[PDB]
Order: C-alpha cells, then structure tokens, then sequence
C-alpha cells in the first residue's frame, strides 16, 4: 500500500510525530499535552503538507488523513481526539465538504457521548462557487492552514476551548481564497478559474494570457465575492446538540490589514509564486490593503495539479501576535 | 521582465533580504556583517529556492541569480561579494558547470585584484555522468544546499576563511547525489535516469516500474559510483593563483552516518517524497548506513520538472552540530 508507505515515511522522517495504527492517525509524540486545549483536523490525503505537516507545538495536536481526496472515517477521528485530549477539551477544525462534515460531525457526537468536551469550527473560505460538487455552501481550502496556526497559538498559550472556537469562527469569517489550475492532478493555454482542491470545477474555463492578468482576475474576485451570509452548524457541548448559527463575512476593504498566503497547488515553480506575490502586493496597495505578513510555498496542495491559490485573511494586532507566536511543525517553524 | 518581477516579489516577501540593482544580486539586509567570513553562491534562476532562499543568518550572506539556467555574469558576483565583505574574507561556493566555473573564477580574480581576500569551493556531487554537456567532471547539484548550511554554520560562529573553505571541500568529498525525471521542465512510462538540474541527459532512459524500484536503482547507483579522484582548482589568495588540487571521494559504506536530502526537482507531490524516504531508510538500514538527519522537500529544483533526487552526505558529530546550529532563511528555519 502506497499510502501506508507514505505515512511510514512521514513517521520515520519526524520523530516529533507518532503514527498510530488500528486505526491510523498521527499525533504529536508528546500528546496528550495536559492542561491545554487539543486541536485536531484531517481530510483526504493528497493535500500534503495539510494536515500532517502542521502537527506540533503551537499548531495541531494531531491529524487524521484519509484515502486520497477522501475524508477519514469517524473511528479515526474519535481515536485521534481521545489520544490528544489534555483534559481541556478538543477543538475539531473541519473543511467544508460533504464527506468531511458528515464524518467529523459523527465523530463529534461519539466523542461527546464518551464524555469528551468537544466543539467544532467549519472552514468555508473558497469564494469561487457556492454549492460545488461535494460541498453545501463554500469550499474549505488554504485559509484552513492560517486558522490552524492562529488557533494553534491561542491553544498553546492556554486559551479555553470556547475562546479557541470563537477565534476560529471569527477568522473563518475574515479569510477569503481563490485558486486556479493550468493543468489537473486539459485545454492548452486555458485555465480552470476558481478550481477546488480535489479537482472540482471552477467558475469557468477561461484563457490564460499571463501571470499578472491571472492574479488580477483572482484578486478582483476576492474583492467582489467577499460578502457572504450562511448557516454553519457547531456542536454545543452544554446542550449536546448541533446549533445552527448564521455567520456573516464582510468584503475585504480599503484599510484592512491582511496576512497573504500564495499557495502552490502542486506543480507551480516557486519562482512563479514570487511573481504572483509581486503582483498581489501591487494590487493590495492600490486597494488600500496592507499585507502585514505572508507565506509563499506549497501549504495546501492537490497532488501534482499545476496551479496556485491566493488567500487574504483580515487581521488585527492581537491576531498578528498569534501569528508571530512560536510554531514547531514539519511544514512551519519559527521561534519568538 | 518576468525575472525582474520574481526577484521584486522575493524582496517584498522578505524584509530580511535586500535586492540590489545595477547590477542585480541579493544580500542579507544586515550585510555586511563585520568580523565574520561572508558566504556567497549563485547560478541560473530556475532552481528556487536555491540559492536566494538560503540567504540569512547561519547560511548565505548573499546570492547571485542569473537568467534561467544561466550563470550570473562576473560583475554581479563581484559586486555582491563587495557588498557582503565583512573584512574576514569571502568564500564562494560554485556548482561545477562550465559557465558557473568561468564566471565565478573571473569574479574571484577581480575581487583578489581589488584587495578582497577570497577563496572557493567547487561542488561536484552528482554521481551520474562524468563530462556532461555543460560540465568538466561531475555536476554540482543538491548537496550544494547541505554544504551551504554546514559551512554557513561554521562561518556564522566565527570560523576562519581557511577553516570554512577546508570544511566545504571536505564535505564536497563526502556527499553523493543522483536525480531522475519522469517529465522534463518525453517517453511515457520511461524515466531519464541520472538527469541534471538544467535538463542535461542522464545515464540513460529506462522504464519506470514503481517508486520503490526507482529508489532502489538510485540508491544502488550512489553506492557503486561513490569512488572518485579528480582535480578541482581553488583560489590561493596568498599566492594570487589557481591551485590544482587532487581530491578524493570514498564510496559510501557500512558504518557511515549520513544526512539524507530527498529533493523535489519541481512537480513531485510531497506525499511521493515521503514514500521515497520510506524506501530510502530501508535501503540505508540494509547497507549499514545510519541516517541521522533528513530534509524532504523542494530545495534544489529544475523549474517544473517532474522528478526528484536523493543526496546522502557522510557526517560526524562535529558536522551534525553544524547541521543543528541555528539557521534563519526563507527556505530553512530552526534554532535547534
Ligand atoms: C478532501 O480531501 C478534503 O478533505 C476530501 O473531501 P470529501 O471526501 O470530498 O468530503
Ligand atoms: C545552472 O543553472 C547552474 O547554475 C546554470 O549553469 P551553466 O550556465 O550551464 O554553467
């Protein structure tokens, strides 16, 4: 089994991680870490390093990879949550896809019934399409990485489950993403505009003229598709039931301070991502957006798809302090 | 100009770097750093993050990117060296290619003639082909990255120019690499075995059967092509002349301790690199090689080539302490 070989490789390469079997999931070698909220996510394999490369201090306590582009089953999520539970509750970050919501929601209920204090955060940052192939609402993509880091920092500093959940939901309402593909993981000089991370169709197929023009279209779309009202359910652990909550996003606007993530979907040369970033900085400056921090590289991929995404997340001083906080994971590492 | 855009993007993304114009090169924003040996390298663009992503504390003082797959001109190298010169000498790391050797050697003479104490280290780690299209001897490839980190740590801590040069030369005789391509940046189910980083042909074209079988062929080749005797010239700054020095490499053998670098040449998914690493650890264990540290990711690329390389570098306790020493660059970051 190739997936078995890949996870074995991950484990051998990173002694800070523990690979579990029966069922398979990955945790920090030091979990459970007593006295801190534990943070967990997961989803299909094929988006590496999301989510296993984000396991470590200041980020995820553990993650649950599934088969390629397929959500992990509920047993994996339940066992991973039980293993990382430090007695202060477990926060589940769930990307918005039919399969992930179903499986993570089922695990949430199993956890609650086993006495674990748990709650959830749903990620729906992809501004391209409402009601895609495998999503009710908007797709969860690269902003998931930014939210994992920020909520990770808050959990590491000792914030409560409620505080971490509330921060995650607020960040979700302030982050906006869009991706394009020049080739699947199929048209020649044409791009799939607003593509999804498991290959879902975008807004349309349109001609690729240049990098700068593609970035302009992506950026313009982030500015005009920002406004969004929708229901996102979260687990209320006090009542032991799903709570329907109306959630609102405001469009990105002049005067906003943002973190920018220019993300390789798989086979885009890093030199090109820097070209993207150069045009993005120009457009942000023209629109009154101040990019305060950035990440450029392969953070939320789709196998070997040729393409990239842009994520802009609105932030303030407190959120920037959470960004600057230490993180020690395979894919992201910085100290004070 | 696209390269101009990509370099502007790199500079905007990293306040720790300074992009210079007339001529173009990149340095640490804090260079010149007084009292420490300055370390520089360069070469064609198209290998990002090599070398610009290695500029920072514990690594390069600066780098000189050229046009795609083309050495920078001698004025870029000279001016970059003068900008970073901290009064204790400049060490130039040169990958073994006709153009790079000619240009860095010309810059070396100009520096010497301008009063700057300088010396060189040539990297010739690719075991696949001797006397490729653009190289006299063996090609300089991914081990260049490991050497910049290790010699970068030595310079950072205050080692002398001679000590840093001797270390670089010793490490060059102990690092061995090989790369394969499944697609250029041409055959279907076939691979170019022993491919070079600017697209140079390899040993041959052969069938691709599986990932594990490919790793086996690559690993076997590193074990059997290790032995090597050749001349590498270096700049003797006391005499003001090139010194022809015979240099010897021993094959990798049972009992060796190594750092392993599994490197994406451009479009190989990270998941697959972990599978490569998994098989590599098995082969190393069988051969009596102990892998003490690893790096898995995109570190020395070839635009969007689909393929990867494996590098094994023999090390001892002193070299592993240099590996673990602090580094703060765009591509490599750790304080332990
Ligand atoms: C995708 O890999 C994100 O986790 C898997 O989602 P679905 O299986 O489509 O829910
Ligand atoms: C290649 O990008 C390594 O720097 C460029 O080498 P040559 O110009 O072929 O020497």
């Amino acid at each position: 089994d190739v997936l078995d070989e890949q996870l074995a490789g991950l484990a051998k390469a990173h002694p800070s991680l523990t690979l579990h079997q029966d069922p398979v999931y990955v945790t920090r070698a030091d979990a459970p870490v007593a006295g801190k909220v534990a943070l967990l996510s997961g989803g299909g394999s094929g988006h590496e390093p999301m989510h296993c490369g984000y396991i470590g201090q200041g980020m995820l306590s553990g993650a649950c990879p599934g088969e390629i582009f397929t959500s992990p089953t509920p047993d994996k999520i339940f066992e991973c949550a039980m293993q990382v539970d430090g007695g202060e509750g477990v926060l589940l970050i769930i990307k918005n896809y039919t399969g992930d919501i179903l499986n993570f929601e089922t695990a949430t209920e199993l956890l609650h019934d086993s006495g674990v204090k748990v709650t959830t955060v749903v990620i729906d940052d992809d501004v391209a399409v409402k009601d895609s192939l495998y999503t009710a609402g908007r797709r969860g993509v690269a902003n998931t990485v930014l939210i994992e880091k920020l909520v990770g920092a808050a959990a590491e500093r000792g914030d409560s489950l409620d505080a971490c959940a509330e921060l995650g939901r607020k960040l979700n309402n302030q982050g906006h993403s869009i991706g394009i593909a020049l080739g699947a993981c199929l048209a020649d000089n044409e791009m799939e505009f607003g593509v999804g991370i498991h290959g879902e169709p975008g807004i349309d197929r349109r001609p690729f003229s240049s990098l700068d023009q593609t970035v302009d279209e992506m950026f313009d779309t982030l500015l005009v598709n920002g406004s969004y009202h929708r229901t996102l359910r979260f687990w209320d652990y006090q009542q032991g039931s799903w709570q329907e909550e109306q959630q609102t996003k405001q469009p990105l606007q002049s005067g906003d301070r943002v973190i920018a993530l220019v993300n390789n979907l798989g086979a885009t040369p890093l030199s090109e991502l820097y070209g993207v970033y150069n045009r993005l900085t120009t457009r942000c400056q023209q629109a009154g957006l101040t990019i305060e921090r950035n990440l450029i590289g392969a953070y939320c991929t789709s196998l070997d798809m040729t393409g990239f995404s842009i994520t802009l997340l609105k932030v303030d001083d407190e959120t920037l302090a959470l960004w600057d906080a230490p993180v020690h994971t395979p894919a992201l590492n910085w100290g004070k």
